[PDB]
């Protein structure tokens, strides 16, 4: 029926159908369109107190709870989707990953290199698509597939 990971869902507010991807946590009203050896992705990471390393270039000691990290992520997604902010600007300003200095770009990678939930989301995105919140041991990510 639908591309990998996508399912139909029912909006509680409006009652209209939408589409949710249980691999990427993406959600959208539009029916999703239409696997490579490698993909290229950028990401925005928000770490929390249960991250494998609760430290980053932004903050020597990261103390926010995982729930607080998810709220931050949800807010960044909202601003990206509304166009108030662009992904690259938010990643450069707020990603707890050292890749923030590269607008969140991680370059290209294969399966078997990244943390599995991050890998699976990256490979389930199509070029140009953005994930919803993706949880790994590093924290919570927003992933943008660029190639
Ligand atoms: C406007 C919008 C937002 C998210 C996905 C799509 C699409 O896949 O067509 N379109
Ligand atoms: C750049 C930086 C600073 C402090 C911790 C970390 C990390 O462990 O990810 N990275
Ligand atoms: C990521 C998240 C979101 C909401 C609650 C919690 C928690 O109870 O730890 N965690
Ligand atoms: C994964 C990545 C991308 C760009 C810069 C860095 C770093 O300076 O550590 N790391």
């Amino acid at each position: 029926k639908l591309p990998p990971g996508w399912e139909k869902a029912m909006s509680r507010s409006s009652g209209r159908v939408y589409y949710f991807n249980h691999i990427t946590n993406a959600s959208q009203w539009e029916r999703p369109s239409g696997e490579p050896a490698r993909v290229r992705c950028s990401h925005l990471l928000v770490k929390h107190s249960q991250s494998r390393r609760p430290s980053s270039w932004r903050q020597e000691k990261i103390t926010r709870t995982k729930e607080e990290a998810l709220e931050l992520i949800n807010g960044y997604i909202q601003k990206i989707k509304s166009g108030e902010e662009d992904f690259e600007s938010l990643a450069s300003q707020f990603s707890d990953c050292s890749s923030a200095k590269a607008r969140g770009d991680l370059g290209a990678f294969s399966r078997g290199q990244m943390q599995k939930p991050f890998e699976d989301a990256s490979f389930a995105l199509r070029t140009g698509e953005m994930s919803g919140p993706v949880f790994t041991d590093s924290g919570i990510h927003i992933i943008l597939r660029t190639e």
